[PDB]
């Protein structure tokens, strides 16, 4: 990725990255961190 | 799905699923969904 500038462009950074075998894993603990935090918020909504 | 009571399950209801053809799309949508609920219920509670 790089910051894009108007008419001057320069690099920001990169990862040399290596994939992983479980993409289902991933997507729940996504999903449930999201699901989680949402819910503890509705509460703290709730409280104040 | 069925519900628990006298030490037995009831069943409740059923449904023909479909597999569905484009499975990470839905997930895509579903996680942004997400995403989107807790920024919001996070920004109800730095109001409150």
């Amino acid at each position: 990725f790089e910051k894009n500038l108007k008419d001057v462009s320069f690099r920001l950074g990169s990862f040399n990255l290596e994939k992983v075998e479980n993409p289902a894993e991933v997507i729940r603990e996504l999903i449930c961190y999201c699901l989680d935090t949402i819910a503890e918020n509705q509460a703290k909504n709730e409280h104040l």
